[PDB]
Formats: structure tokens, C-alpha cells, sequence
């Protein structure tokens, strides 16, 4: 749970076309190191994905930096920015089992 949320047991690595070839490659080359689990606050009612993705691209990104750097990993500012796109996806990629209606 992590308290307020559902840290789902695992989810898929997304694939995302960044609009630049090397930003696609940057993420893809890194998708192994990147999260395999994210928090989600469920869009039961609120609606637009960005509104709930707030607590994700906040607290998931924190919990995949702080808690990964703890073992001696380190994701750069760029690694983190790349992860934003993946975390907005993953949070939905999880609850998509309803929210394919929304996304």
C-alpha cells in the first residue's frame, strides 16, 4: 500500500515514442534499470490521467530515486526526466484494466 496508495505488485515496462530517436533509445536502453512497480491513486471518479499521475510522477519517481540510490544506483536528472514518461504510462498501464476507457 505505502499508506495512501496502491503500490501495485508489478506492472509492464511501457514503450513510448519520445519524438526524438535517441530519447526513445535512451529510455529503451534503460527500461531494465527503471521501475517495475509504481504507486497509483485510482481514478475511480476524478477523471483526467494527469491529475492522478501527479502523485505518481511525484512519489513513485522519488521512491525509484531515493530508494534505488540507497544501494548505490544513481539516476541523473535526465534519467529521472525520462522516467517521468514511463511512470505516467505505468500508473495507467496498471489500472488500464478499467481506464482503457480514459487513456
Amino acid at each position: 500500500g505505502l499508506g495512501g496508495y496502491m503500490l501495485g505488485s508489478a506492472m509492464s515496462r511501457p514503450m513510448i515514442h519520445f519524438g526524438n530517436d535517441w530519447e526513445d533509445r535512451y529510455y529503451r536502453e534503460n527500461m531494465y534499470r527503471y521501475p517495475n512497480q509504481v504507486y497509483y491513486r485510482p481514478v475511480d471518479q476524478y477523471s483526467n490521467q494527469n491529475n492522478f499521475v501527479h502523485d505518481c510522477v511525484n512519489i513513485t519517481i522519488k521512491q525509484h530515486t531515493v530508494t534505488t540510490t540507497t544501494k548505490g544506483e544513481n539516476f541523473t536528472e535526465t534519467d529521472v526526466k525520462m522516467m517521468e514518461r514511463v511512470v505516467e504510462q505505468m500508473c495507467v498501464t496498471q489500472y488500464q484494466k478499467e481506464s482503457q476507457a480514459y487513456y
